[PDB]
RNA sequence: GGCCAAAGGCCCUUUUCAGGGCCAC
């Protein structure tokens, strides 16, 4: 993917990532998975990539829903 | 390079496994 430079898009997309990193599922995710994480393994959406608005948001929707494997 | 995931174009919000607005069709 080809990097994004606009802070008005990066700061916002960074925000959405923190929200998912705030959850207890993400904290129970990193604590149990050491970057050998495959796909199918829910993965943080690439902030620097070239995505449309509805496009990146939709990846966050599925990311946040996907994270909820925990207790 | 290319292919898949995501994706109508943009925006706000911790109603956030969520809610909402305009434009378009
Ligand atoms: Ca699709």
């Amino acid at each position: 993917s080809y990097t994004e430079a606009d802070p008005a898009i990066l700061s916002r997309r960074q925000k959405q990532i923190d929200y998912g990193k705030n959850t207890a599922a993400y904290e129970r995710y990193v604590e149990m998975v050491p970057k050998d994480e495959r796909t199918r393994h829910p993965r943080t959406p690439n902030k620097y990539g070239k995505y449309s608005r509805r496009a990146f948001d939709g990846l966050v929707k599925i990311w946040r829903k996907s994270l909820h494997i925990y207790d």
